[PDB]
């Protein structure tokens, strides 16, 4: 048997199975990594890097089993050979090279991934010159969120660098998958869902920016505007976060509350938020690689007289009372509260954001988007934000209005954040 292990899904991996089998070819938690490559590249070494990162994590080794079984389970193999799919672009024209590339994309989101047999990973790399390459990453969900894949990266290329140099290395010790299973299998699930439930309790629901929504026929026309913060308001909006004891993602979320108070005209609102879901009971969960990201909802409510550092505080604490239960799939959250649609659009903040060797110019992930309006944040010296929606229900006018909104309630929140948000202009 080439069986190593065999434990049981996270409650996010069941309802991540139970839809990837009911919509195949639709692009479901596929995540698509294109760059172009200039410079020297060993195909050999990152083919042998690539087997090293396969047996270093067991998620890439991992299949899932929902037949004949009273309920699935995940099998993870004790030795899985990657092939790293190397195609020669040489004899070809740059536009038969883009189409070819192109070409593959588009199919590469419709041939998905086969949860009971295929690696969750694929990797193709297209020769289009000498010292000139395309990558196209892809790889499940199902057993790898956004961070982790980071961590992968990493590990990869520290492996890489070092094999074709000769020079030897050392990687740091992996925690497996099964430790956060196990700690799931503890749990009460109901005393989790009865905490949504609580939460949620009296929430009427709300259509965000419901004037501004186009009532078309349904369908999604992807655009973005992305700005950034510049770094005075950075800097005060982060020290005003370690002020209040704080992270960023919650004080930009307390932004997005204000705002969102005021099209909706009301003192409760929610929202989606993407919580790093890795329980601090369990010892090194940060250096633990699978999926834990969830989106959870956010219920805030904005009392008369409310401050940001008032708000602040309200977000802070109920981030740390819901850390327990953030492994709990949203739509058991919402069929908690016979709400299909208790959230429309979700804020994240990805705080590190997707050398030795050659040059990564132009790099692009894909991701189907679930709502029609996303706030994307990432850090720096100047605060990156991103605005993902679809056209086809709002107009950029209204998207470029929301920019100069979220701006100018940035600053007038950082330097009025005992006021009442209430006098706060947009």
């Amino acid at each position: 048997d080439q069986v190593q292990d065999m434990y049981y899904l996270s409650p996010m991996q069941e309802g991540m199975l139970f839809h990837a089998i009911l919509n195949p070819g639709q692009s479901f938690y596929l995540e698509q990594i294109t760059m172009k490559v200039k410079g020297s590249l060993n195909i050999k070494c990152l083919e042998e890097s690539m087997n090293v990162i396969m047996d270093r994590y067991d998620v890439f080794r991992t299949v899932f089993i929902h037949e004949k079984v009273k309920r699935p389970v995940q099998v993870v193999l004790k030795k899985r050979q990657f092939q790293i799919e190397e195609i020669d672009l040489t004899h070809l024209t740059g536009s038969e090279q883009t189409a070819k590339i192109n070409e593959y994309k588009e199919q590469d989101k419709i041939r998905g991934f086969d949860l009971t047999r295929d690696i969750p990973m694929r990797a193709a790399i297209f020769k289009k010159a000498e010292e000139s390459f395309e990558w196209v990453w892809s790889y499940h969900h199902i057993i790898l969120d956004g961070w982790c894949f980071g961590i992968v990266v990493q590990d990869l290329f520290k492996v890489y660098n070092a094999l074709r140099e000769q020079k030897p290395y050392s990687l740091p010790p992996v925690k497996p998958y099964k430790d956060y299973i196990k700690w799931l299998e503890k749990q009460d699930k109901q005393a989790s869902l009865r905490y949504w439930r609580e939460y949620l309790e009296d929430f009427e629901g709300q259509t965000t920016f419901a004037e501004q929504r186009k009532k078309q026929k349904d369908g999604y026309e992807p655009k973005e505007l992305l700005f950034s913060l510049p770094e005075a308001e950075t800097k005060a909006f982060t020290e005003l976060a370690k002020s209040q004891h704080t992270t960023l993602s919650t004080a930009l979320q307390a932004v997005w509350s204000v705002l969102i108070s005021r099209y909706q005209q009301s003192g409760d609102l929610a929202f989606g938020t993407v919580v790093s879901g890795r329980p601090a009971e369990i010892k090194g969960v940060e250096h633990m690689v699978g999926l834990f990201i969830n989106v959870v909802p956010r219920r805030v409510k904005l009392s008369e007289g409310i401050t940001f550092n008032d708000l602040l505080k309200q977000l802070q604490e109920q981030s740390l009372q819901s850390e327990p239960h953030q492994y709990v799939p949203l739509y058991d959250i919402q069929s908690q509260a016979d709400q299909p649609k208790l959230i429309d659009h979700i804020i994240v903040f990805e705080n590190y954001p997707l050398e030795n060797g050659f040059d990564m110019v132009d790099v692009h992930v894909f991701e189907k988007s679930n709502y029609d309006l996303n706030l994307m944040a990432s850090p720096g010296d100047e605060m990156l934000i991103k605005l993902a929606y679809n056209e086809n229900v709002f107009d950029e006018a209204f998207i470029l209005r929301l920019k100069s909104q979220l701006l100018t309630a940035i600053q007038q929140l950082i330097q009025n954040p005992d006021q009442p948000v209430s006098t706060i202009n947009i």
